């Protein structure tokens, strides 16, 4: 923690830190223990910056111990956040201040301009008592020379004109500047708080590009609001309201990211930044690989070069990079080169006019243009520490946001290509119309910063200034018609919400699926895959025309789907856990039911509830087994009087002991209005579970056919059609992986198979 604070407050020393007005907290969240009993903003900061580091440390604890995978946390992750810091701050000050020169001269010249018409309005006021003076001499002089006069008096007429045509123009461009003079304005009134913010605000989006890249969604959430709550103790101001992603990026360069085929999601966003901003070298895991697309999209104008370390001539693809500085992207880095050590470290020599790098053995001159990109496909792969150190992670998981997205603009493009092209094409035009304001704000605040003298003098500079505002007036046009239109596109998608919330709990569950077995390994494009199915390839659909009635189809032929794919890859023993869960998911979208959350506490878990010896008493008909799970199940209001009603009845001893129990569950919870058929069956489920936990599975089977059908599991029973999935469901990239238990061996069947299809093998 010493070296810590002392390297931060070192580096920092060239940073504008001094706040005299800060005041110190009461309770200070100190993490130095030498820091100062007073401290000062800067002393603050830099113990922001100590406990920022710490943090990760803890934040990896917490991954590990739940079998998390974590990276190491090294100094140089320390070394990434302060030079993130002092870029950041330099950068948000330097813009800040340059567009507060902007306003002021922007400001100060329509503050001229109402002067400038005032005393022109003044010698308009002139120049007609001139021409009064001028006609009545004349008048007078006349009741050659006097022909002389009165064109005298009529030029001035002409003058006149010319002055009051102006005097109009200038009005009319001062009242379409009225906007634009008050918006100036306000934002310059707010000068000074974002002058007080920026050292906090910096701070934590240097942070989160140093470390936050590795993890997923809900990790960097928890960490950006560890690191917001420690400033907030510390008295650091910092802004909550603006996005880390708006703040990081311009609207002008997102909207490049999306030509380049990044994906529309914040965390995306958060990648892009972190390749663009790093120090490190950027190490990219995208399992989909849209980011090895994304990179090689952002990179054709500098001519990048894709290259793995497996390839033959990576030496002299990555010599060739850095001699002539092009950018190199480096595919398999679970591989690792080590003759890349030198590189990612930067280890240069500059001796002789020369900038050297060693590569092995022999001497490279470093172009300062080059920049490496290493990425794999594999997000579970180990990286050592000493390559975590030399690397900026980059991890571009799935999020559920993102893949119902993704999910909702499939179903649209599928079930309503009308609705969805609308979509499409305006958020073009939006993207376009947003693109040309923002361009019209810049060039119309240039003109102000630009034009010397006063508006009024150069007719020019008054012509452009109309045929901007008259632009930006037409394109706010065009973008309020937009935004009605878009209210039409989500009115019509609205339908298809509850789909792609299926989709996201469906492939998360999916993913989940190797927390139970390590063979149940399933990528996005598997899913995708089943989606496209029910969507394009679905029996049920041929002559339906009903949007509704397909959009029930689609949603219930999409759990059909995915359990049959699925488990066919998965041991029988846990296809009633997978079809459970697909079971969950669905009533979770029935919107007629409840949500069971308590009875589904109870059947999960459960043994949490400690019983005294007490508390469990002895029921005559029952085991000491049977006894606690009663007492337990005790807990539910509808199971509170559970040793009564059992008790009560008699028959309850016949059925404890009957071959099928399951089918024949006693009504013996309490309720007040009648219960669902589905509620029913997590009734009966808990009952099972408490008094004959054997017949459980069986029990589990029925409340699945409960909310997914009676045949919603038999094609388990049946023998696999090897034939139908491999001619239409195997694409011939895909391997087809015959996994077998002792004993068993698929290579008959696929013998057999290729006999049948007449086909070699």
């Amino acid at each position: 923690t010493e070296a810590l604070y002392q390297v931060g407050k070192e580096f920092t020393s060239k940073m504008d830190l001094e706040k005299p007005n800060y005041i110190v907290p009461d309770y200070m969240p100190v993490v130095y223990d030498k820091l100062p009993q007073p401290p000062s903003h800067r002393e603050a900061i830099v113990n922001s910056c100590v406990f920022v580091h710490q943090t990760l440390h803890q934040a990896n604890a917490r991954l590990a111990k739940r079998g998390g995978r974590t990276m190491a946390i090294t100094p140089r992750h320390y070394l990434d956040f302060i030079n993130h810091y002092a870029n950041l701050f330099h950068e948000k000050r330097s813009e800040l201040e340059e567009q507060q020169m902007h306003l002021n001269v922007g400001l100060r010249k329509i503050k001229e301009t109402v002067d400038q018409v005032e005393e022109l309005r003044r010698d308009l006021r002139i120049k007609s008592q001139e021409l009064e003076v001028k006609n009545a001499a004349a008048n007078d002089k006349l009741k050659e020379e006097y022909a002389v006069l009165i064109s005298e008096a009529q030029a001035i007429k002409a003058d006149l004109a010319a002055v009051e045509a102006k005097v109009n123009r200038s009005t009319a461009l001062l009242k379409s500047l009225s906007a634009e003079r008050e918006r100036w304005e306000k934002t310059s009134e707010t000068f000074k708080n974002q002058m007080s913010t920026i050292a906090g605000d910096c701070l934590l989006s240097a942070a989160f590009i140093a470390y936050a890249g590795y993890f997923d969604q809900q990790m960097r959430q928890n960490l950006f609001t560890t690191w917001s709550h420690h400033l907030q103790q510390a008295n650091i101001q910092f802004r909550t309201d603006i996005a880390r992603t708006e703040y990081l990026s311009n609207a002008d360069e997102r909207l490049r990211w999306q030509a380049s085929s990044l994906p529309a999601d914040d965390l995306c966003t958060e990648n892009a930044i972190m390749l663009k901003r790093f120090n490190r070298y950027p190490l990219i895991i995208d399992p989909s690989g849209q980011a090895t697309e994304f990179i090689m999209n952002e990179y054709k104008d500098r001519k990048i070069t894709r290259t793995s370390f497996l390839d033959d001539a990576f030496r002299k693809n990555l010599e060739s990079a850095l001699r002539f500085g092009n950018p190199l992207l480096v595919q398999d880095v679970e591989s690792y080169d080590p003759v890349l050590n030198p590189v990612l470290n930067r280890e240069v020599r500059r001796t002789g006019g020369r900038v050297l790098i060693t590569l092995g053995d022999q001497d490279i001159d470093l172009s300062p243009s080059f920049v490496i990109f290493l990425s794999t496909r594999d997000p579970t792969v180990e990286f050592p520490p000493d390559l975590c150190s030399r690397v900026t992670f980059v991890n571009f998981t799935v999020t559920r946001s993102s893949l119902q997205s993704q999910c909702l603009n499939e179903v649209l493009k599928a079930e309503r290509p009308d609705v969805d092209e609308k979509r499409s094409d305006l958020l073009k035009l939006q993207g376009e119309f947003q693109l040309r304001l923002r361009q019209l704000e810049k060039s119309l605040l240039q003109a102000l910063n630009e034009v010397k003298g006063r508006i009024l003098d150069d007719d020019t500079i008054i012509t452009t200034l109309e045929n901007l505002k008259r632009e930006a007036a037409e394109v706010t046009r065009k973008v309020e018609e937009t935004d009605i239109v878009m209210q039409e596109v989500e009115t019509v998608s609205q339908q298809y919400l509850p789909l792609s919330t299926a989709c996201s709990s469906i492939y998360f569950t999916m993913e989940s699926l190797k927390q139970i077995h390590f063979l149940y390994q399933y990528s996005l494009q598997f899913f995708l895959d089943i989606y496209h199915n029910v969507l394009y390839e679905n029996p049920n659909l041929k002559g339906v025309t009903d949007h509704t009635q397909r959009l029930s189809i689609i949603t219930k032929d999409l759990f059909q789907v995915a359990f049959n794919r699925v488990a066919r890859g998965m041991l029988h023993q846990d296809h009633i856990t997978f079809a459970m869960l697909l079971a969950r998911i669905k009533l979770k979208g029935t919107v007629g039911e409840p949500t069971y959350d308590a009875e589904f506490q109870h059947f999960l878990r459960g043994n949490e509830i400690v019983l005294s010896a007490g508390s469990t008493p002895r029921i005559q008909g029952l085991t000491v087994e049977q006894a606690e799970a009663v007492v337990r199940l005790s807990c539910l209001p509808a199971f509170k009087d559970l040793i009564a009603k059992v008790q009560a009845d008699e028959q309850f001893g016949i059925w404890l002991d009957s071959s099928s129990p399951e089918q024949t569950v006693p009504y013996l919870w309490s309720e007040e209005t009648p219960a669902t058929p589905i509620g029913q069956a997590i009734h009966r489920l808990l009952l099972i579970q408490a008094f004959r936990p054997d017949r459980l599975l069986a029990m589990a089977h029925m409340f699945v056919s409960t909310n997914l059908g009676e045949s919603f599991m038999s094609i388990m029973e049946q023998p696999l059609d090897l034939t139908h999935i491999v001619g239409t469901e195997v694409k011939p990239n895909t391997p087809v992986l015959m996994c077998s238990v002792p004993g068993y061996d698929a290579s008959g069947h696929v013998e057999d198979l290729a006999a049948e299809q007449n086909t070699q093998i």
